[PDB]
Formats: C-alpha cells, sequence, structure tokens
C-alpha cells in the first residue's frame, strides 16, 4: 500500500560514535534531516529499523535508549519530518544483560523489524528502500523483500561483502532524493 524508507540509524542518521546513548553525542549527519523532510514530502513512509545491541551488552538501559529516541522523534517532528515508525532491536545472545539475552527475529540480519512495520504501516516492499552502512542491513533488507538496497559511507568504511549485497553505494543519506528522482 504505501513505499517507505527504511532507515538505519548510528551510521545513516547520526554519527557513529560509539554506543550512541546520549542527546550530546547525537550528531545528526550533514544534510539528512532535509533530505528525510524531502523524501517525506515525495510521498514516501519514513522508518528507522536500527539494531542496538548496546542495551543487551548494558552499555546504556532501555529508558536512555527511550529518552534518546523521544528526543529524535521530537527534533525531527518538530523540523517538519514525522517518522511513521521507529523500531529497535536491542536483543544480543551474549547479552549481559538477562532480560536482553537472547536470539531474535529482530535483530539485523533477520528481517523482523522491517516485517512487522511493513504489517503494521501496509508498506509495499518492491517500491521500498533499506538504507545502512553495513552488510547486515541489505541482508535483512533482501529477505524482506525491499526493493532497493542502499548502502552509504557516513558510518564504517564499507566492507566488499556490504558492497556485494547492495543494490547502490551513494555517500549519504543525503544524497538519495536525487538518486531516487533519476530514476
Ligand atoms: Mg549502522
Ligand atoms: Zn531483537
Amino acid at each position: 500500500s504505501v513505499p517507505a524508507i527504511f532507515l538505519d540509524r548510528d551510521g545513516t542518521i547520526n554519527v557513529d560514535h560509539g554506543y550512541v546513548h546520549e542527546i550530546d553525542n547525537f550528531e545528526f549527519i550533514d544534510g539528512v534531516i532535509d533530505a528525510m523532510r524531502e523524501l517525506k514530502k515525495m510521498g514516501f513512509a519514513l522508518v528507522v529499523v536500527t539494531n542496538q545491541s548496546g542495551i543487551a551488552r548494558g552499555k546504556f538501559t532501555e529508558a536512555q535508549f527511550e529518552t534518546l529516541t523521544e528526543w529524535m522523534d521530537w527534533s525531527l517532528a518538530d523540523r517538519d519530518v514525522d517518522l511513521d515508525g521507529i523500531y529497535y532491536c536491542p536483543h544480543h545472545p551474549q547479552g549481559s544483560v538477562e532480560e536482553f539475552r537472547q536470539v531474535c527475529d529482530c535483530r539485523k540480519p533477520h528481517p523482523g523489524m522491517l516485517l512487522s512495520a511493513r504489517d503494521y504501516l501496509h508498506i509495499d516492499m518492491a517500491a521500498s528502500y533499506m538504507v545502512g552502512d553495513k552488510l547486515e542491513d541489505m541482508q535483512a533488507a533482501v529477505a524482506a523483500n525491499v526493493g532497493t538496497k542502499v548502502l552509504v559511507r557516513t558510518g564504517k568504511p564499507i566492507t566488499p561483502e556490504a558492497e556485494n549485497a547492495a543494490d547502490w553505494v551513494l555517500n549519504s543519506l543525503a544524497d538519495l532524493p536525487q538518486a531516487i528522482k533519476k530514476q
């Protein structure tokens, strides 16, 4: 029913400084808020799908993630970017925090989060995009039938394996609207 842009968070929306969990260490990457507003204007739903194993690691709590996520959601809404959904996976099989220690269906490369978003927001997966900086993001997208897999260079220098699983490689999410328009 609606096309969406699925978005990784660290390395794609914010600079990945290391288990980011505080407002004062959350830096939006150049041009992404403007690009996101334009993607909403084009008609795309926007959905964040982020692995946050820092929670399972005990680096920060689900409460602190919630606080930072609320701050981010407000900051975007206030600049006219209303996110359609925000999904996150706090688990890790070796988690030190018992509550979050498990294999799950939501940890990318597993496509769980994308499937839930799909069912909840009625998303046309074939008309959608996944944007992220890691192999795991592109593997979750292929499992979820996302039409275009986009890798960005704003986080981790990509690996050849992440490149192989992607359809496009862009410098940044900032460049996605133009890249889509040229289609
Ligand atoms: Mg990332
Ligand atoms: Zn999970």
